[PDB]
């Protein structure tokens, strides 16, 4: 399914080259452009642990998902991930956890050494 087509076809966007945030674009995005830290981004996104017991489609549909970029407002992935992105690109994201909540998780929802998914549409973005 879609997160094993990202361990074997993903593009590794780690600084290190590590594996930790591997990458598919979906859909392609408009033009060239990606968001430079300090941007607001606006995406839908829906996410899951790769253990399929939680699911989040908070922001799938309904209000986007706003936050500034490569400010840490998010997990370590997303800072990577999202600024890897077009507007009106779709991507996949597989991720492990040294980029999201590690060893501690974040407890109940988020067990120790998760590894996520997501699909997210970058929707825009504008300058601080
Ligand atoms: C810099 O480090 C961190 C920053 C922020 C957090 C909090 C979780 C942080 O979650 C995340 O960064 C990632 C990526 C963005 C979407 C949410 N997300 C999650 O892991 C999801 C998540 C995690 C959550 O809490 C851990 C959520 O809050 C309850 C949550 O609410 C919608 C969603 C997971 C849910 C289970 C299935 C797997 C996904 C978060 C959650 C909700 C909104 C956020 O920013 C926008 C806003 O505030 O409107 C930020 C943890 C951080 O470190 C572990």
């Amino acid at each position: 399914g879609a997160p094993a087509t990202v361990t074997e076809q993903g593009e590794d966007i780690t600084s290190k080259k590590d594996r930790g945030v591997l990458k598919i674009v979906k859909r392609v995005g408009n033009g060239e452009e990606t968001p430079m830290i300090g941007d607001k981004v606006y995406v839908h996104y829906k996410g899951k642990l790769s253990n399929s017991k939680k699911f989040d489609s908070s922001h799938d549909r309904n209000e986007p998902f706003v936050f500034s970029l490569g400010k840490g407002q998010v997990i370590k992935a997303w800072d990577i991930g999202v600024a890897t992105m077009k507007k009106g690109e779709i991507a996949h994201l597989l991720i492990k956890p040294e980029y999201a909540y590690g060893s501690a998780g974040s407890l109940p929802k988020i067990p120790s050494n998760a590894t996520l998914f997501f699909e997210i549409e970058l929707l825009d973005f504008k300058g601080e």
